[PDB]
């Protein structure tokens, strides 16, 4: 295609995403396919000579559109959000041109000078330590961009476990990195997310699971409890992870209490926010964030509810150094491929940094007010209905209920509402009660749409409950 | 605050801003006149109260943000390896952002998976790669998935080769620690190897040893049957060879049909990086250096550097899916990567497939190729320079006859205009500068324009 003909598919493409996101309601959020239904679709190799454009293009609503899971529909309420937004697009089609890789200062400057100057931006929005910025005086850290808080959560365990063993090397300097690894032990929650098992699994580093109390919210004595009996069997306690807005039921961890122990036993503490964390740009949301002083990382992800398009994953570490030493075999800017896994990174920031300047920080702070009263308008539909319970505290976008009795009347409705795939729900368990996770998305939500939501799961339950 | 008429006119201006900025792009500055911290003052301390305007946002763009950046789409780019945008890589991530799926499962989105997994099997087809590494192939135990970058392909890769040998190893000695076992492994690669190599290494506790490479800056099989024996004898347990094919420094070929039978004999994962040349296996008659693939467990390059993808976008094949599986869990793609999370980077990748079909997609390797044989016929025509290494696709490296210090002054009496971007490097003693062929618009007329600067800063130090 020539350039003239990228301004009209351009324009074509501008049209076609401002009526599917205007329209995303009329769609059935799940797509009704079978595995393996695209294969029949599509040639079985590519074509020599160019597809027209009207093809390639016929087929976004013919044979992807069918297929697809519509995130960006008000009635996705499964898992935790992945909002896009105009702004957020806008950027990402300026960086995609541009396409510089941003490896060190050198390889692109401004890649690396932005993303500095918005991540400083952001740790103030969100409230965090002013250890935790680029540009303050007396600061040895910064925040930096990652595609996931998964892989943020491995980097810091990584840079936990390394700074560890360089401490151990100096007095066993013949022991093997790979074998002072061996004594390591690292710690979260019970309720922490698939990422952190899946990190010690990478690592080679033990994960102990702690039990939390009546909140799901992991407390002091825990993991008091844990270093002591760990140290007594010759451990080395090495890292916390303390998760605010757990995956389940968006639950806090007791950072106040975590804190300490992790500054007095040596264990580099992490935060991972990833949900959660974009609450924190209010500050009547900031009391889960008490104890913040203590932590040696955080992360959260724009790329859930602050409506920058995935990936965009913030991470701030109290010491760049100790980061730069786990990526580097040696020990105003910096060349951010020694703060990751990858050598190459994109401009990433142009994205994040047009969502903050579209909104301004009080129509970012409006529409977490926003979700969350959304969610509280559903929690009050829920808790009106004698049929049903509410077995954890809603705290933000995530409600979680079940109908009163045994599991199968729960199975059963969530069946019903999978029939015609109005509304995209998917089952959790707290200990031995399945529960529907009912989580706002759409900044676009309205109470009609939440009323609409709650009336479908009511229906349902009236169909089980009434046999 | 932005309406959607307001995104329609604004998506217009953007869609023609980015037409004019990739057509006009030679007019450019490739390498940006800036120091340290240049951008700082420039923005406001804290992010914005109410809505800065968008006329004000788009302003900036020329205003703050285009003075700082490296011009990776010039044809007088030259430096590292290209990455390479195009109109449809932009048209299908424009699609893949609005849509904002996240695949970590079939569930989670199917189309995010299933258009990924029909793709990289017409893309296992088009670089010549075994039948054993397509997703549908009725004997295949293995596919392809995308991953960001060569570097993360590299690392999982070694986390499967350790993890699947400490099992193996954990059968005889049930009692030793993962970690304990893990620490008596070795790994190889070239000493031409991509720094990748040493950063996995560095990160999995994995002992890696660069090997010794011939006249040509291949990895020949004698050097690796020698480490093998070195290191058996010393008690330490190969895992894990990667063999690069188009190497950074000079673009040389690891000898595949030499270290493919040793690793198979010696229970060896054979990972190789292709990062940029792999893009050259689109067409047949490279594919003399791809001779010995049957023998690699995995295989890895960017579409994200040659093929006119833009960035990221990572091919990575592995011959047994279990292996990759049983690193990341105790189709889904959440098994075949490190995070849980993924998204819909498929629409681009097969968009620049269609748009351009293979016979364009070949005919700009060629052509590229082409540009750089022409580069080469110029530098070799003047007696001033020489040409150490072959040159095998888009890559010519050369320097000035004499010490180093002259080709570092013609680097700097270059770089004082920034008007084409070079980066030096070294071959054992040697400096030499790399000239990278990298925009698919690259003409005669820009290589000739540019190695004409390249004789005047020469024809300047040759005479102080
Ligand atoms: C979503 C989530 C994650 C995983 O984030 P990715 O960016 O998908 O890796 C981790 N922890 C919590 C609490 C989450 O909600
Ligand atoms: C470019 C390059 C890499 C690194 O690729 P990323 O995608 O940036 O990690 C690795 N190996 C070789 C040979 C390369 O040319």
């Amino acid at each position: 295609m020539e350039p003239e003909e990228y301004r009209e598919r351009g324009r074509e493409m501008v049209d076609y995403i401002c009526q599917y996101l205007s329209t995303v309601r009329e769609r059935r959020v799940t797509p009704d396919v079978q595995p393996g239904y695209l294969r029949a679709q599509l040639p079985e190799s590519a074509p020599e000579d160019p597809d027209s454009w009207d093809s390639i293009f016929g087929d976004i609503e013919r044979i992807i559109m069918p297929g697809v899971v519509h995130w960006q529909s008000p009635h996705m309420h499964a898992y935790y959000p992945a909002l896009t937004s105009w702004p957020s697009l806008l950027g990402d089609m300026l960086a995609d041109a541009i396409n510089c890789l941003g490896f060190t200062w050198a390889s692109s400057p401004a890649c690396t000078e932005l993303e500095m100057n918005v991540m400083d931006w952001l740790a103030k929005m969100l409230g965090l330590p002013e250890h935790f910025l680029h540009h303050h005086p007396s600061s040895q850290g910064g925040g930096v961009l990652q595609s996931t808080v998964s892989e943020s959560t491995l980097i810091a365990l990584l840079a936990a476990r390394k700074n560890k063993i360089l401490e151990m090397k100096t007095s066993e300097p013949d022991a093997d990195e790979s074998s002072l690894n061996a004594r390591l032990v690292a710690y979260a929650s019970d309720q922490a997310h698939s990422s952190v098992e899946k990190a010690g699994l990478i690592s080679l580093v033990k994960m102990k699971f702690l039990p939390v109390d009546d909140n799901f919210s992991l407390r002091g004595e825990a993991l008091q409890k844990a270093i002591e009996e760990d140290k007594q069997r010759g451990l080395v306690p090495v890292f916390v992870c303390a998760t605010l807005g757990t995956t389940g039921v968006c639950a806090f961890d007791c950072l106040s209490e975590l804190g300490p122990i992790c500054a007095r036993e040596g264990l580099w503490l992490h935060i991972d926010a990833a949900y959660a964390g974009t609450a924190f740009l209010c500050p009547e949301f900031r009391g889960f964030l008490k104890g913040i002083e203590y932590a040696d990382s955080f992360t959260f992800n724009p790329s859930k509810w602050m409506m920058v398009h995935f990936d965009c994953t913030g991470f701030w570490v109290k010491d760049k150094y100790k980061l730069q030493q786990t990526f580097s075999v040696n020990p105003v800017a910096t060349d951010f491929m020694h703060w990751q896994i990858p050598l190459s990174r994109r401009f990433r920031s142009v994205k994040l940094w047009f969502v903050i300047r579209s909104f301004g920080v009080k129509n970012l702070q409006a529409h977490v007010r926003h979700g969350t009263e959304m969610a509280k308008y559903f929690e009050s539909l829920v808790r009106n209905d004698p049929s049903f319970e509410i077995p954890a505290k809603r705290h933000l976008g995530l409600v979680v209920f079940r109908l009163k009795g045994p599991n199968s009347l729960t199975e059963n409705v969530l069946k019903e509402i999978a029939k015609a795939g109005r509304l995209f729900l998917i089952p959790a368990t707290i200990q031995d009660k399945l529960i529907i996770r009912f989580t706002v998305t759409s900044q676009f939500t309205t109470r009609d749409d939440i009323l609409r939501d709650w009336n479908l799961i009511r229906d349902a339950a009236t169909l089980i409950l009434s046999q």
